């Protein structure tokens, strides 16, 4: 077992020193009302790590359109960083666009309890999805051999965005849920009074007077989720 | 900050109360052979948490194919989740499957520390992925409005169980990276000699002496791997 | 083995989340001059809880008549709370009128020392009966297999209502008791002096200094609290499963 | 506030001395096969306690017939133990045939947890009802100016014993529940597949799943319930003063 | 072992109840400028403590012409303490005038350091002699078996006051001594030029320079110090049984 | 508050250095089948201590009879333990014949608790009896300017032996009890069924169940008895100054 | 080993009771600027703590013109003091002028840490030899079983008024040393400046740039050190 | 303030790297039944310490007569120690013949609490006199300025070995004491009979019984003695400067 930073905490305040210079954190990004996908990586000029540094940084574009920032952490210096991220662009054609953290001493690695038992010394497959106001949202810790579905981390931040402006839960598969599809849910009633309420007037759609929804996202924000999902489902019709 | 079990850890020994009987974990699945994922939800009779179960339900074949089991865990206790189980069968139409923990007090959900600063009592809404030896895989902590991808947490036990077989890392986006595609990846050498002795031949298609990969999953993983994707991506013909 | 409230002390302040939304306790009740029976079940959907639910709320005229309120508590949700609500009053006819606390944890439960060894997991079926001023007066441990008599909650509150403003201790199975009846006590004396005057003024009914009494409740205080014990003793005339 | 027995706990193991002479507890009630209602009260030669001493007397056979013994338990010494059984007898004409803890230092007390806040010194007016195996069943703590009724005492051990022998959970009010009356409970099913096996069924009247009754005690065990309760009720015809 | 008060140290403060009422010792005798005697005992309706009561209580006017007051303690209640008291008064003819504390918790034992290992629970038979200051000038610890002698006790707080007004140290024995008889004697030189500067003129006799008395009490001191004794030696002509 | 061993305990083991010897307590006392009573003193050469030492010589005669010996303690060393016998013997004309315990650092002192708070330094006045099984029956501790009555002490040792020997307790004031005389106390009962058993008898007179006696102890032994008391009482016709 | 007081210290503050009263130490000293020589014994009444003493009831007069002043200390009360002192003076004829601190329980023993593993009970030999700014500048331990040469302790304090007052250190054996006899050694120099600034005479006799020496002690003050000397080897005229 | 070893205690064990190579103490010693003289020093080539090892070295004759070793102890290293030595061998024409102890770290210096508080560093002037059983039997702690008498360190020696053997006490200023001479003491009685039995019989003169002394030494020893101190008195007839 180990020590780590739970959802709906604040980020710790920490500054480290990155790809592109220090940072404070969550600050940096804070104060520019921006969120951020913090992921973790154990090494650098490793395979798996390498892909999912191209999958995201295809994918920039996509992150940024939602207000969010991508910063990687890897328990190596600042100049493997730089020799590994001049690689990619060298061997793939992609410039890596988003700052990487430097971790030489696990001190940030142990801060946010990414050092797990897969290995002792090397960063596990960690995911902190941090929003404006500095605080985790979502957490996701893939095993050291198997890569991201960066897709899914997208649908996630952007469905916990139509969720925070529409006041909104977010149902299972959303937006391609089985029994609402892209509804979104009403928070359930906490109280009798509350319960009897809602059951009746005719507010929305209900299963029960703990079960309703209404379709308030616009086509746009859910065909922009949809084509999240479609991107990861297509065969690429290209490679390298 | 909560402490946790860690990736790579055998899941924790203990024996728990379900809707089908007491169970010891993970000796009762890992005596069959059998991979489990327990996820954990904050409350019954709430609408998201109500989704996600009928997604798992319909996907059940899915998981027991790849010699998956199921098994929830929430903070309510067994005669709760039966009428809930009820409710969802009369109203839903679909039968819930597999058992989910009664924790009325919080020691399976402290004792995994899935009891978050999101909500003093009601859990997080965990998941951990376990293989037949007893070892946790893959952890997700998505928060409490938002519901899971069901098609996800398919792919990663898919996956995972291919590179275990064929001793294999796996891509990003698997089986779409846009890289190589449905390749995995070989292993990277660990010293000097069994880097030179990789860029030293007609084995495996290479980008540098560390990333190495061929094509060793058939073609019927493959599809598998790609229909889940398929179905989440898909906008649902029907709406229950 | 365990650790809970003790009677005298006054009742630990808390905010507890209800049925009817949050709470303070004692507060809410102490600031209308009401007293309040706090009681615990381990769960919803049970049978014996089911029976004690109904029989509370046939009983609630009874309760605020003695500016008594009601408030449940179980480890389930306020979600579980609602559909048992809405499964008794669906399937029994009775709503349920009062807060039931949900203690999901076990935070308010452990706090009150609610959690016994009869089970980890599910609340003992604790009761505090608590007055206006905050005060626990009276605590009862059934166990998770014996329903409770509500009559006799009933009877400990209006005794215990009558004993404080008349100013006299109340005898076993009072008003019933065999050897003085409806009869109160007067409070022993505790000093020499004290006992040698008590005597001396056949002003009271006495077996011996320490032992006086008077009859000063009102016919109507005697026999609504014979009421109560008329009630538990009378075999049903109706039966609701029916 | 403060530590106690739990409901469930086996009653803590101790030697005490009592006016009948030193016994082990919850031994030698357990060794007999006899469960057993100890009760404490703040003091001797007081109202209230001596109206319950001679309440829980004249039950004495009640409690025999059930196979529950009684023993009290007060701060005072065995001496005062026996000069006030001797002045109840005497004046009240009535003998306490029950054995009483004489407990000097709250020593017992203390381990019972019976010292509460409502007075330093002076035990608390508790009561605990062990089973046969020396377990604990229940536990009542009454005020210091409020005597307890015996007769629900007489209750709860007859319904436990019943609810044991007969593998039931007991109703509200039992035996005159409002909704299923002298009927009892048969414990709720704990897995899905127990509740789709509980049907109707013969004698098993169900108001769902997890509400299944049936009827039980034989007629000897509701009236003798439901007499304790009756007396409770009924004005006396004879007061003892 | 146990910790106890000591002698030269204050009476501890505390609150008390006795059967006259809530007290404060020793501010309670002290702003009396009383001397106290706390006696204390096992317990209520034992013998040997009676005969000790009655025995206080016939010489409680020897007490009060001392102008010391006197107070017992017991693990008892103060219901039991009436009790007894009315028994003594009824089947011995004496009534006891002073309090007893009824500490039903050893709590005034326990701070008193009067509860020895002669018997878990059932205080020792311990007496404190207090004087007006609040300090304690004497302590006694009887066997659990063995009656008090009231008179050396009435002894003991005659000869302190009179140690204490004229200034000297009793021999012991006194009045009786066989060396000096009802002699006091001069507290002893402490320093090299006192003892040289000792020397026994006019009224001091003395045997060295460490050892010097006089004569100083009156006869009516010595009398009734001597009463004290005689009382004790005499076979009583009656017997109250 | 400070820290003493207690009535019913053993008492403490340990190798003390006496003007006669090493020895060991309570073992030698405790192998020869012996009671003592050892009586601490604050210092040699000081008037109130060299009179009680006076005082236990002219009665070491009547401890030797009751199988009591006698050790005395204090601060000094052996060498003034021995210079100070002298002197007494020389000026006084008496020989001390018990030991006496030199404790220079008060190591013995604090092991008994009788460094009190009535000055630092310079032991109390204490006295404890202890038995021939090396139980503290009693503890006496005077002030140190009172001089003690010694023929209490023995009264007490007399009492003792009697009591136990004839399984007996002894009544305030024995053998002189204003109530029952020369009478001892039979044990009251502890049970209910003990005292129903008790009887007043043609040996065992009854105030009530719980107060019975008898008077079993031979004509000598109460007559050794009232003789202490009469010599305590008694004016000395023969002063030795 | 145990706890002690240490040369160079000041003497523990403190109030003890004397056969004379009660005095304050150093202060009761400090305050005259007088210098005490404390000195312990086991016990009153014994054989060689009785030479001793009247050994420095001899030699009183001899430490009054040195202005200091005498003060010894025993287990003992101050009772056996006054009828020990009466002894000396009735069987040997003279009278012991100075105070004998009572110390009836090793309250200033202990705290002086003069209770050694000789007996448990009843005080070491120790001498302390304090100044007039109350400072402990001699410690002797001599055994129980050997008394004093007090002329040594007259030697010691008069050697060491010198040595302060003429601001020297003094040779073994002073006032006969056999290197220089009766001179006084002039402090080392610390630094290498300083020695070599010093040199043969530029003002001492020298051996070396360490040892240099003057003979800066009056006649009298080395006639006075070394009659004590004399005495203390004279075989006495008369026997007391 | 700080911790030293005592008198009367063993002499650490330890090993000790000195001038002669290492060393155990105090083993080394004792293994050959020889006595030891340990004295300690602050700093090599310093001229008091100078003057001090001459002054030893002159008088070690007479130290292995007394079959007594010398042994020194300072801060410094051995190479200081043999520099030192060499130096004063060649400028004052005496060789030091005893090892002296490097203490590099206080090791030695802190483990025989030889770190005084007259300077952080350096250790004080301690004098420590061994027996031939490992025993501390003096210790004499001079100032830094001062330097020891080392002819009254002889005297300790030659009178301890003397008292040893011959079992006596040793007077003050022996052999010169003032009121018995060169007489040696009897160890005083510690009990009442030894002190009876003691009397001044033809070679026991006594004073009193706790004073008693005989002449015990040969005219040898008491020379001897007397010899060193004459030593120490007589004014040098050369000066090696």
């Amino acid at each position: 077992p180990g020590s780590i930073p739970l959802i709906g905490e604040r980020f710790p305040e920490m500054e480290v020193t990155t790809d592109h210079g220090v940072i404070k954190l969550p600050d940096h990004y804070v104060s520019q009302g921006k969120w951020f996908v913090l992921f973790s990586h154990p090494a650098d000029f490793t395979p798996v790590c390498t892909t999912e540094f191209v999958s995201f940084a295809r994918r920039y574009e996509d992150f940024q359109r939602l207000g969010v920032d991508l910063i990687g952490l890897s328990v190596d210096s600042v100049f493997s960083h730089i020799k590994w991220k001049e690689w990619i662009e060298r061997h793939i054609g992609v410039r890596i666009p988003f700052p990487i953290i430097a971790d030489p001493q696990g001190t940030v690695a142990r801060r946010l309890g990414l050092l797990h038992a897969e290995s002792a010394t090397h960063t596990v497959r960690g995911v902190f999805i941090v929003d404006a106001r500095g605080v985790i949202r979502t957490m996701l810790y893939y095993p050291m051999e198997l890569g991201r579905l960066v897709d899914e981390i997208l649908r996630i931040v952007k469905a916990l965005k139509l969720g925070d402006s529409l006041k909104r839960a977010v149902p299972a598969d959303w937006p391609n849920n089985e029994i609402i599809g892209e509804g979104l849910i009403v928070p359930p009633p906490t109280t009798e009074d509350q319960a009897r309420a809602r059951m009746e007037s005719g507010q929305y759609r209900c299963l029960d007077w703990w079960f309703c929804w209404d379709t308030p996202a616009s086509r746009d924000d859910v065909e922009e989720a949809r084509r999240y999902l479609r991107r990861a489902a297509e065969k690429p019709a290209k490679l390298l």
